[PDB]
């Protein structure tokens, strides 16, 4: 005992391992279980504190990802395989990841990671996640949690002890409680940790804002290009009861009561369930995943509206923002007439089809006005112009203006706001131009992989991961992304009133005010109106 | 018998007086009367013809005008002044004027004005309706004629004989139907008659395209902003029917049967009348006028919709078009914040207001609906762009989409549509800036008043008024506006598949397509739509 990758904490002894990075070394931490494994009957359970181990835990290898539906679209394409799992699938899936600045800091602030992937995907362990290139350069212990993901997170029986629903969020919350516990043995500080994530990620990260159950266990957010509000986010109790009976219903389950249900679904082995799963949804849409968080009384008191309207959520600072092309991919998988190696202009017809396609609870009035406000009259043949519009329904309707809704909620009782639009397409994307400045695609530079020459991107990106980093970072730290004397452009805080942000590029910054209002307040006041009327 | 101002018509012979024109001169036979006086018990009556009469009828001075309204919100000033009525006011007011070219001609092209006003105003005498530029510039024979207007034109009891309804409309078919009769003994073809009217007079020519009736008694026809599909151009014959009875309660009658009523009605001066007619619109708008023709069964076969869907209509060639700023006048003159001397910002709630006495038929879903697609979010508290759009919407809703829709409908089946959009803001204007290119405005240069120096206008308005006056006139003459063979800019036809139109100013031409299709779109498919399901 006494080394500096051997570290002593309330639930036994790790052992790290030194890995190199920019041409230094850190260390780090990698496979420390923060929970039971959620076997056999464990199965859809709330997660279990892990029972304290004696001797010392090798923590010098990732951990296994939890079972999940792999993407094959494009075999041996990176684009698509840089999300898949890069370790075997198991259900013993509940650890979490640490990468510490060396010499170990005594009390540092901490980021903890929450993997994104619409909640029935997602590995902590993937390359562009590794936090070593920020811990070490920002000198913050970071952390990467993980998560039950698909029915085996999210199963939702509401009334049953058995599959309550919300376990994957339990999952993350366990994983923060242990960070709450424990960072400060790695020489992080349990005062000042910072819970980030993106889409599925981000969206939980403002569902722990939410939660009471959460609240207490961390200081401030981030959230990249999601928000708890989004429409694919959460389902009711009664909608998650039908796709869990609906799912059993696809493995010869026997129905008549919860007991036998969850009894027949403990049974099959976890690829049985991830087979099946995309045929539980109940309507034809761009998301076909069907396990999300239930709006059940306890994890949320009420829905999720009116604990915005009322201030009932952590009230902090928030740093958050959205890609200018959060649409493309969704489209790329889910849209007759896209496809990854065509411009995929998109006829007028396959036009009328995506937008069923992505606002599947209008009725034909909503679905009139979705088309007018985005069609120009003038050229209402562009296949070109149809591609984008559709672009950017999908993009305003399930990621960008939910968030300005719960930016804008958020801020009037809120500690602090900073908003961003990433808008740079990065100069080595292996996906086609017509996607844009892709979802997903800012985490690169959240992670610092710009600054790895081998990876091919300018000098102009490196720049821009490390102005981004060092947002991040210092928000983090201090609650503002600005060096409080600097001499660099300020990031204006994003009040109710003047709602400003910036744009995160290679060019000078630039300050922009209410991001994409004009389409946001159809989708946030009017359209919803028109289908309650109608 | 014989001299040029000496012509012996199917009515008897009339004396007509010499004019002075531009430094020559013309002849002008005015206060010809087509019928009967509609006095007494003839009061809401179909027209009768006039009855020959022996002598000779003095035509050397103008008539009549028919009893209206007059305009007083502007003692003095002359912008409203030149279009209130320069004659004594009678029911005896069913004449037409003639100017024709000298030497007589011997069978050249008819143009026939009928004024505008709304239905409830418009004399033919005004001087920027004087038919002697154009007669003498374009060598047109030109008719002017007349036509009750208010309760006196348009008070309907529909299945009484007595107060049918569209009595004015029958007024001017009568006029049309003498000129048929008559015009070749001044020297103009019968068979090369066109009839060009603007607002309630552009209305009423394409009422006269649609009436099985009137077709016959023209060949062509021009529309100045108005459309017989306009809003505020026509009511059902319920709607007349109470209208009547209500203004019968105005004026305390007997209202137990048509023929207490009408009897009542009748018995009325012409001015009691007119005191209470602005009582009666049943909803507050910013139109007030209740008097206006009625969808009856005869003079209209069937909804104006279905005529134009069905092609039941006069098969020909149309040249029309709208000026810029169709809206402004009418929100001068009936909604709050709009004044002749302020620029007229205005408030948020003022514009609120503006549109619900602009779309008085919608509800609230529509009413959102009107004001986010006028609104500009970036910046909706600024109060130029809340008078613009609310310019704009009055503008776009009661002329401009009507028009498009007319037009879209009618080229499907005419033989050959010409289209205009009038944006040169004369110099002279005496009317605020806001206001620009004002409603009423391209009269003048169609009438060419640019030529009269004392006018003071501009050389270039001189050249725009005499390119105008030339198109019209070639058009009528031949049913396109263009020389044959000249080296001018040609006007396009309009299409159904490209619908191209022109700009009309001082520039050199400018082909546009769609005029307005963003915006007529919402007012012809979507708002109509979206109130029928709401
Ligand atoms: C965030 O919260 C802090 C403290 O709750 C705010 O600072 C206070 O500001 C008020 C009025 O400006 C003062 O009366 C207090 O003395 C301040 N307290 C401290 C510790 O400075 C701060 O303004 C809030 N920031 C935002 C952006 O809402
Ligand atoms: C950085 O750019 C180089 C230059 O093209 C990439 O190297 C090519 O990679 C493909 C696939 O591995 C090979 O078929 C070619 O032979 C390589 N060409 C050269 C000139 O080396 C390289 O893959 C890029 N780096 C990364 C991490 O994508
Ligand atoms: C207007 O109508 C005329 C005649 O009804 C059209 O001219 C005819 O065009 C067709 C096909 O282009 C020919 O078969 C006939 O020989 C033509 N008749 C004459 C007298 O030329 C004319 O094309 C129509 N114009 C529009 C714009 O619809
Ligand atoms: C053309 O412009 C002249 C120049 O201003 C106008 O003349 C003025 O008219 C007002 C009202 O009649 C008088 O009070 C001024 O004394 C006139 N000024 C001059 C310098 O003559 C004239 O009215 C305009 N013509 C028309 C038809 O409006
Ligand atoms: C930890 O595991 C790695 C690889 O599995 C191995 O090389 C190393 O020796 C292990 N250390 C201990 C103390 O078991
Ligand atoms: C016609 O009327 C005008 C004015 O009313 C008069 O000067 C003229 O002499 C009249 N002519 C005849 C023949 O009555």
């Amino acid at each position: 005992d006494h080394s500096e990758l051997l570290v002593n904490t309330k639930s036994g002894k790790v052992m790290g391992t030194r890995v190199p990075v920019l041409s230094s070394h850190i260390s780090a931490f990698l496979g420390i279980p923060f929970a039971e494994p959620p076997v056999g009957n464990m199965r859809f359970r709330r997660p279990e504190p892990k029972k304290p181990w004696s001797g010392v835990w090798n923590a010098s290898t990732y951990p296994n990802n939890c079972q999940q539906y792999v993407d094959e679209q494009f075999p041996g394409f990176s684009g698509s395989e840089m999300w898949n799992p890069n370790r075997e699938m198991s259900e013993d899936c509940l650890y979490l990841n640490i990468w510490v600045p060396s010499p170990r800091p005594k009390s540092t602030t901490v980021m903890v990671w929450i993997y994104g992937g619409g909640f029935y995907s997602g590995s902590s362990t993937l390359d562009v996640y590794n936090g070593k290139y920020l811990a070490y350069t920002e000198e913050v212990v970071l952390v990467s949690l993980s998560y039950r993901v698909g029915a085996f997170g999210f199963l939702a029986l509401h009334g049953s002890q058995e599959a309550p629903g919300n376990v994957g969020l339990l999952d993350q919350r366990m994983a923060l409680q242990w960070v709450h516990d424990n960072i400060q043995f790695f020489g992080g500080d349990p005062k000042t940790v910072t819970i980030f994530g993106e889409s599925a990620g981000g969206a939980s990260v403002g569902m722990h804002i939410l939660s009471p159950g959460s609240r207490d266990l961390f200081r401030r957010a981030i959230l990249q290009s999601g928000s708890p509000n989004c429409p694919w986010a959460s389902v009711s109790v009664a909608e998650g009861r039908r796709r869990a009976v609906e799912l059993g219903r696809n493995l010869n389950c026997n129905l008549n009561s919860d007991e036998e249900l969850i009894h027949c679904l403990r049974e099959k082995k976890p690829q049985e369930l991830i087979d099946v799963e995309w045929n539980v949804l109940p309507f034809d849409s761009i998301f076909r995943f069907s396990f999300v968080p239930v709006i059940d009384g306890e994890f949320f008191p009420t829905s999720l509206e009116s604990m915005l309207n009322s201030g009932n959520f952590k009230k902090t600072q928030i740093l958050l923002g959205v890609n200018k092309d959060e649409g493309s991919f969704f489209l790329l998988y889910g849209a007759p007439g896209f496809s990854k190696d065509s411009e995929s202009k998109i006829s007028r017809e396959d036009f009328m089809s995506g937008v069923k396609l992505s606002v599947p609870h209008a009725n034909d009035l909503g679905l009139d006005a979705v088309t007018l406000q985005y069609t120009d009259w003038m050229d209402d043949n562009n296949g070109i112009k149809n591609r984008d519009g559709l672009d950017d329904i999908v993009g305003d309707h399930n990621v960008i203006c939910p968030l300005m809704h719960f930016v804008n909620k958020y801020t009037k009782f809120g500690n602090g706001t900073y908003l961003y639009f990433f808008n740079h397409r990065a100069s080595n994307l292996v996906w086609p131009e017509w996607m844009g400045v892709i979802h997903g695609y800012e985490i690169e530079f959240v992670f610092g992989l710009p600054l790895v020459k081998e990876l091919n991107y300018t000098a102009e990106e490196e720049a821009l991961s490390r102005r981004i980093m060092h947002y991040w970072a210092t928000f983090a730290k201090t609650g503002n992304p600005n060096e409080p004397h600097s001499q660099e452009s300020k990031w204006p805080l994003f009040t109710t009133k003047e709602q400003k942000f910036i744009d995160l590029n290679t060019e000078p910054m630039k300050v922009h005010q209410r991001l994409r209002v004009q389409m946001c307040v159809f989708w946030n006041q009017f359209l919803p109106k028109l289908l309650n009327a109608t």
